[PDB]
């Protein structure tokens, strides 16, 4: 059975809750080395734990993916803690609509925090990977990066440059033994409201059922493991189905 | 015909040569006054000389696209020479294939250059499209943003977030009576199958001129290729 990260190193950023809690708690459940990070040291040290209590081998981290000197860290303490890095997924990111006239602050923070952050991330890791015989990187796009919407000016095309990103350098990375693949997660309930408002979104949803953080991390480690050794620049679109317009 | 731009006034930047050059004197001649801008102050007034030598109404400034004081001045300037704003070029950009370990500037500078510039100037031109009774927007891309390969990690991406750019802003100002499209340019002659001959930066200034006319009414969010059929 392919579908296992048996002796691997992976960092996982973002993840105190939400997607990126459940992908390092399945990654180490499949036999991964998990550096966890996340805004709060906090909540990046509560999934850890959780991870060595249930058997597996895990650390936490404050990192903020946007400032160099932390993301610098994050690859010495991967590499202090576990002696290699094999696995990057990129799970860190923000943004949601915003009007067409917002500050241009704002605008350009959108792709700081959610592009130029992986992509200084992918550049650090890299060279570990490659020297560690091949890897995976991961990135947690999400749908605006190809549905088009109102308010979307900032969060979408960021999130399409990610796509993009995630298409163009698996070419680069190809050789060093490293893939690139990205997620695109759809409507996710997260640890909402009431049953009428389900009742009434589920009449458009074709499998009748929101998406769970675990079929985000079941993608993740589909993709992150040999199972997927063939697969290189795609993003996966994980959404049930999608929403009947 | 709606193939005209008669009562338009027509912003076209990074106009000294090549596809804006182009873009310029075919939007001229079609009847358009052209508010030419370029890097070099002289090659935006170059172009809009020859504009009105040959019977066309323009003029010429400098504009680093990436500089909020000079973005302000060429509105400024559109508005005092021609008293109205209704249709923005964004041709102005750069960049190209760089190696995936690049210095962190350079892929954020062509996110500034590339993108950045132009969602600002598209943010500067529409309150004045919208007070003009409508407009159009048209951004000029590359086939890189739909392609993929090596050393395009930066050029790429941020051609890419021009494409969805123009794909979602189309959302935000249609009620105000603007349609935003994109073109990506390929196979082009520039200076520097299905014909006997490579593309033309004239190829590339129809088909600007069609999506900037009232033959486009109803089309907006659009990336229209140009490129021979080459394409994947």
């Amino acid at each position: 059975s392919p579908f296992h990260l048996n002796d691997a190193v992976a960092i996982v950023t973002g993840a105190a809750a939400g997607i990126g809690r459940a992908i390092a708690g399945t990654f180490a459940k499949a036999g991964a080395s998990v550096v966890v990070t996340d805004l709060k040291s906090e909540g990046a040290e509560a999934v850890a734990a959780a991870i060595r209590q249930a058997g597996g081998k895990a650390i936490g981290l404050e990192c903020n993916v946007t400032d160099e000197q932390h993301r610098e860290a994050v690859i010495k303490a991967a590499l202090d803690q576990f002696g290699k890095i094999t696995v990057l997924v990129n799970n860190a990111g923000g943004g949601g609509p915003k009007p067409f006239d917002m500050p241009m602050s704002d605008f350009e923070w959108a792709f700081k925090l959610n592009l130029f952050s992986l992509f200084r991330l992918s550049q650090l890791a890299a060279p570990h990977m490659q020297k560690a015989g091949g890897g995976a990187i991961l990135n947690i796009s999400s749908m605006a990066g190809e549905n088009t919407n109102v308010r979307m000016a900032s969060y979408g095309s960021s999130k399409a440059a990610v796509n993009h990103l995630t298409r163009n350098i698996a070419f680069d990375v190809g050789p060093m033994g490293i893939r690139v693949n990205a997620i695109a997660p759809g409507a996710i309930k997260t640890d909402v409201l009431t049953p009428e408002i389900e009742r009434a979104i589920l009449k458009h949803k074709p499998l009748g059922r929101l998406g769970e953080a675990q079929d985000i991390a079941n993608a993740a480690l589909f993709l992150c493991s040999p199972a997927a050794a063939w697969i290189s620049g795609q993003v996966l679109t994980v959404s049930g189905g999608g929403v009947q317009e």
